[PDB]
């Protein structure tokens, strides 16, 4: 449990795909961050995310600027860095990236791999944490990610919603 109503996705093999990329990375560094944001949470659950490279998935990733269509503009460099829908259809599960930051695989603000992560909690039904050292805390801060796995309270969530 935790994002209000419960939502939750139907099925433990969901689709995604990353509909465009940034230019502050290369593709495959893109490619990099999110698969390894989702497997965060398919070790910890029965999860298993599945990517096309095309046509209709579960989950879309993309980046964009500002007004984007869903009514929850981005905000330029800094402040917002991204978002996402809770379980459900069409844009439901989907999640977008604030296209104007400096996104990076490093220490430096922002790295990719840690706000996809936190995102996708959001995808699969979390809100957020009050535990400071949670993914799902509200703020973004790094750590280190070269060997990372979920902290024991995101755990506690994602079995809360799919065991
Ligand atoms: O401005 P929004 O309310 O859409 C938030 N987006 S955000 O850019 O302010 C944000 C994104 C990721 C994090 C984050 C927290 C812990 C670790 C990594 C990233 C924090 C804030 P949300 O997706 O958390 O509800
Ligand atoms: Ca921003
Ligand atoms: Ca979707
Ligand atoms: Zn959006
Ligand atoms: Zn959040």
């Amino acid at each position: 449990m935790l994002t209000p109503g419960n939502p939750k996705w139907e099925r433990t093999n969901l689709t995604y795909r990353i509909r465009n990329y940034t230019p502050q990375l290369s593709e495959a560094e893109v490619e990099r961050a999110i698969k390894d944001a989702f497997e965060l949470w398919s070790v910890a659950s029965p999860l298993i995310f599945t990517r096309i490279s095309q046509g209709e998935a579960d989950i879309n990733i993309a980046f964009y600027q500002r007004d984007h269509g869903d009514n929850s503009p981005f905000d330029g460099p800094n402040g917002i860095l991204a978002h996402a829908f809770q379980p459900g259809q069409g844009i439901g599960g989907d999640a977008h990236f604030d296209a104007e930051e400096t996104w990076t695989n490093t220490s430096a603000n922002y790295n990719l791999f840690l706000v996809a992560a936190h995102e996708f909690g959001h995808s699969l039904g979390l809100a957020h944490s009050s535990d400071p050292g949670a993914l799902m805390y509200p703020n973004y801060a790094f750590r280190e990610t070269s060997n990372y796995s979920l902290p024991q309270d995101d755990i506690d969530g994602i079995q809360a919603i799919y065991g």
